[PDB]
């Protein structure tokens, strides 16, 4: 099992939970949709003046979970790593003209969990894996 | 609405997403069940040797999401507070001789958010309520 099919499963999950820092460096979590994700990271979106975008601006820092009783398996996704916000410029080098991804381009702005580290959980199968983003190891 | 009522709901959810933080300020979440949830506060247990464990025994700052699509509503609590662990001495005082929650009493370590303000949403109805833990307004 490789990178890009656990970034699939989690793409198809569809929403995760974030957990960002304010500036107080307090914990603060909310659902937000999985806009893309893919060997190259996790994409997600928020708009300005929000206090999740404040929080990322203010600092990269995030945790994210997701999970998955779609179908019948119970699949769970955590991942520690770094977020930046990212433009039109950098989403075309990741998406091209794939027409599943169009809407991606610019209101909302684009940020990416560019680094980090993850595992991959399938419960019901006892299946762990961990992985990086930014090489994806079978427990 | 009161708090008994959301918190019932909260309870209901089974399962959040507990956001903490390690030595360093990063922030980790996972989710975790919901053991009881009342206008005490919102209980759940961890190991020992577990780092949600010691990130709540190193820095009480919790953020806490719950979702639930059970039944037709679509109903999400967020919770930003302090977590400490409880004994039974303590526990006894809530839940007392309940017999739906003589379980809570010990392994395991309860703990519990004592302190915090919440959010209560049932995105289907549009009806968003703000609330303190350790005083209920509808928005
Ligand atoms: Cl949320
Ligand atoms: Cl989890």
């Amino acid at each position: 099992m490789e990178l890009k099919d656990i970034m699939h499963i989690l793409e198809d999950m569809k929403v995760g939970v974030f957990a960002t820092l304010d500036e107080y460096g307090n914990p603060h979590a909310r659902h937000a949709h999985i806009t893309a994700a893919n060997e190259e990271g996790i994409f997600f979106m928020t708009s300005p003046e929000t206090h999740f975008y404040d929080q990322l601006m203010g600092d990269q820092r995030v945790a994210m979970t997701a999970i998955s009783e779609e179908g019948y398996l119970i699949q769970v996704v955590r991942v520690e790593g770094t977020a930046r916000p990212v433009e039109n410029d950098y989403l075309k080098t990741v998406f091209a003209d794939n027409p599943y991804y169009q809407h991606i381009y610019k209101t909302m702005q684009v940020f990416q969990i560019y680094a980090g580290h993850g595992f991959y959980h399938s419960l019901t199968q006892g299946h762990k894996y961990i992985f990086s983003i930014g090489e994806v190891r079978a427990l």
